[PDB]
DNA sequence: AGGCCGCTCAATTGGTCGTAGACAGCTCTAGCACCGCTTAAACGCACGTACGCGCTGTCCCCCGCGTTTTAACCTTTTTGG
């Protein structure tokens, strides 16, 4: 881990992935904007892979193995207004010295969401029939979440 | 001693008066009620360190438990032929 001072990081970021020949025209299978987390708070966007999930935001970018998932819960918040989805991660991930062993997303519950996955229908047919659906229709946001967490880490949703 | 009459003073009976307060009716203030707009305050969160607390150490003055100090009682024997 490097600390680059100055207003400096990004751009070495940049200079470092174009030299470094890291794997590029990357193809999210799906992803989710602005989703609001508690542990640790923050608008995430959620893109999921075939081998990883990544979570950009701000300040931090966390890449996740599907591996490293163990435990997906899906629990209604007693305001009867939201919907939780906790994603348990061994190892936990880190914000400087503090750890998060759980994600803590918050969905409202009248959030819908329309997605088609970014799937050929040769990899589609092969790999993921009966585990995700090729279009989800305008349903609420955290059962496709869930849904697509499921068919990718293939952990069972508590 | 024991029981009964007189009395005295304080609670209660009897009767008398004046007003305090109940009742009604009226006014109108202010208390509730809402609505819109602003923005400082609250809040969620992150981060770090200082302070609270558990652990170690030292001292006090009680003590258990022991080794040591010193005294008194018992035992044995007093040439050979």
């Amino acid at each position: 881990r490097l600390y680059v001072p100055g207003q400096k990081s990004q751009l070495f970021y940049e200079q470092l992935k174009d030299k470094a020949d890291f794997d590029t025209t990357s193809e999210a299978i799906v992803s989710f904007e602005d989703i609001l987390f508690l542990t640790p708070r923050g608008r995430f966007e959620i893109s999921m892979y075939a081998n990883n999930l990544r979570l950009r935001g701000q300040s931090y970018d966390y890449k996740i193995q599907n591996k490293n998932v163990l435990r997906i819960f899906s629990l209604p918040r007693l305001d009867d207004r939201h919907h939780l989805v906790i994603l348990q991660v061994d190892p936990p991930l880190r914000q400087g010295q503090t750890r998060y062993p759980f994600l803590v997303m918050q969905f409202d519950r009248n959030e819908e969401l329309e997605v088609e996955l970014n799937l050929s229908d040769e990899e589609y047919k092969s790999k993921y029939e009966g585990k995700l659906n090729r279009s989800y229709g305008t349903d609420s946001t955290y059962k496709i979440l869930s849904h697509c967490l499921r068919g990718l880490t293939e952990r069972r949703v508590i």
